[PDB]
């Protein structure tokens, strides 16, 4: 335990933005994104997160990754995977215009499967590609789709072969990682998995920590500051 | 009792499992098409794909034509998922020719990533019920459907009277749990079988292998046992 606490004063800030008012009010703005009162509300109660929250959060992990001791990180926008599974390399090879995906330690790939979120992660240090689902599901397919994409990107941006030597692809089973009870927490699980993983910290929390993680993320998002 | 697959039936079942012509059309009904590859999804370590579940749900729909049995409407498997992600807007063109309220029961297969659950509106028992088989919670679904009925105005220019209708993700005890995830679709399909007949959910994980064999047979013959 010893999760950073949310002081009373922090709580007032949180309560305030869960209130009603200008639903368009830009609560925070960064990385080409825009979190409004409306997006922020998707964190309330037991509401489903929306893509804006997820992408904004993933970008904070990415910004945090700029410090040392820590593994450098690129985070793909959430639309990336689905525009890859359903339309292939061609539709998304553009998005990495100006990005050397091979120059970082870790890639985050939020995976939107219907109403559900999961996450895949390319860690180059370990030389492996891993899939995380807070519901137990496994999805070697998605890891192979990322290998293919990786393969095809090496050629394209690098004119070189992608070396799969030692490279392992796989899913983590329900006992390896805390599981959800509320379907709506799936997005929180994905964001929180990436938080530990990008700090190279063990995934320590469980489902009971979710009400608090939602409250905290509102806060973090609003200050563009991770605790 | 469970209804027996005789060796004669088991022999028909053995036949559809072979290498080659995976795109071969084996059964075909309710504008759906079930191929060898679809049918393989009923083998022991496999997850039922959507075409299987949609076909079975449509068989429960036809069965429901039988007198004495409650009238039943089953939504396709992409339905609930689109009602959520894209809102009522993207699903009301789906019942253009169906009058929902003219039936005892609505079946809504919920696909949640890889998992399958099931929601039931019994119009003649006034409530929605949600059966997950993996001990799971999703209470929204249950209101989104009360929401959905109210919104399906779009059909007969009347608000829908929603007096004391209830929403609950059904307990583990209360219903047989899986042991194998791969069987989640069967659980939804078979919860569903039980409900549409009115008889209680009287089976366990132990019966799942049999239930797969039997469903291959049921789908090949468009005949429920």
């Amino acid at each position: 335990d010893e999760f950073p606490e949310i002081t009373e004063e922090m709580e007032k800030e949180i309560k305030n933005v869960f209130r009603n008012g200008n639903q368009d009010e830009v609560l925070s703005e960064a990385f080409r994104l825009t979190i409004t009162r409306k997006d922020i509300q998707t964190l309330n109660h037991l509401n489903w997160l929306n893509d804006e929250i997820i992408n904004f959060y993933m970008n904070m992990l990415m910004e945090r990754s700029k410090e040392k001791g820590l593994p450098s990180v690129h985070a793909f926008n959430t639309f990336f995977f689905t525009k890859l599974k359903t339309a292939g390399y061609q539709a998304v090879k553009r998005w990495t215009k100006k990005v050397d995906v091979f120059s970082v330690d870790i890639l985050l790939v939020p995976i939107h499967l219907g109403v559900h979120w999961c996450l895949a992660v390319v860690d180059f240090r370990k030389k492996n590609i891993t899939y995380y689902d807070s519901m137990g599901g496994i999805n070697n397919e998605a890891c192979r789709i990322l290998l293919q994409y990786l393969k095809q990107e090496s050629i394209d941006k690098k004119r070189k072969e992608f070396d799969t030597n030692g490279w392992q692809l796989f899913s983590k089973k329900s006992q390896e990682i805390p599981q959800q009870m509320n379907g709506s927490d799936c997005g929180m699980f994905a964001c929180k998995y990436a938080d530990c993983i990008t700090k190279d910290r063990p995934i320590n929390f469980t489902q009971q920590h979710m009400p608090y993680f939602r409250k905290r993320m509102v806060w973090e998002i609003l200050h563009r500051k991770l605790l």
